[PDB]
């Protein structure tokens, strides 16, 4: 359980949503992460992969800003801390807003994989995933926006995956965190998007799992990685 409560660009910090704060407040402030419900601090699990909420988590809005980001420059997303029991991949997707992130339809966002990190280490099951290496830092991530990119307003979908109850169907809790960026510079790919109600499935190999066991190999969920 957690959120992204401070975002980290060409340093100066980007206050995140602060989902149990501003869901309770008269009135809250404009910020570039999107607003949720997740008032538990919860999550999206097998049961909403096919609903709008596994987008950018429960009854999601988008943000009102969009921070600019340097050509390959850096995002740095802090998070509450993270349980070390809530292990499993960190995985990350930019979806083109073509237009004002502020007012997209967030059904309609096409998102390609830009990074992906799942399990680090296994000589101790559970093991060493993406997560605990987040923790280890700690509690942050970093992202780094891809130079080949056609520039322009993206939505960064950001997620942690915890699979300490991913024995069962349904049981893999889904952290997603998006924020607005203005993506700079002189790239031209425009990677092939996934929706978001297609990104997972609640039998997909790393996502209705046991990490207990000894695993030889980890495959991390959601459509290939772009390169
Ligand atoms: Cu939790």
């Amino acid at each position: 359980h957690g959120f992204v409560q401070n975002i980290v660009i060409d340093g100066k910090n980007y206050g995140g949503y602060l989902v149990n704060q501003y869901p309770y407040m008269s009135n809250p402030p404009e910020v570039i992460a999107w607003s949720t419900t997740a008032t538990d601090l919860g999550f999206v699990d097998g049961t909403g992969y096919q609903t709008p909420d596994i987008i950018c988590h429960r009854g999601a809005k988008p943000g009102a800003l969009t921070a600019p980001v340097s050509p390959g420059g850096t995002v740095e997303l802090q998070w509450t801390p993270w349980p070390d029991s809530h292990h499993g991949p960190v995985i990350n997707y930019l979806a083109p807003c073509n237009g004002d992130c502020s007012t997209v339809d967030k059904t309609q966002l096409e998102f390609f994989k830009i990074a992906e990190s799942g399990l680090i280490n296994d000589d101790n099951p559970p093991g060493i995933w993406a997560s605990d290496n987040l923790i280890a830092a700690n509690n942050s991530w970093t992202v780094t926006i891809p130079t080949t990119i056609a520039p322009g307003n993206y939505v960064l979908r950001h997620e942690i995956i915890a699979l300490h109850s991913a024995q069962n169907q349904d049981g893999a809790q889904n952290y997603p965190q998006c924020i607005n960026l203005q993506v700079t510079g002189g790239g031209s790919d425009n990677p092939a998007g996934t929706l978001g109600t297609a990104l997972y499935h609640d039998t997909d190999p790393g996502i209705l799992i046991n990490i207990y066991q000894k695993l030889s190999s980890y495959i991390i969920p959601g459509p290939p990685l772009y390169t």
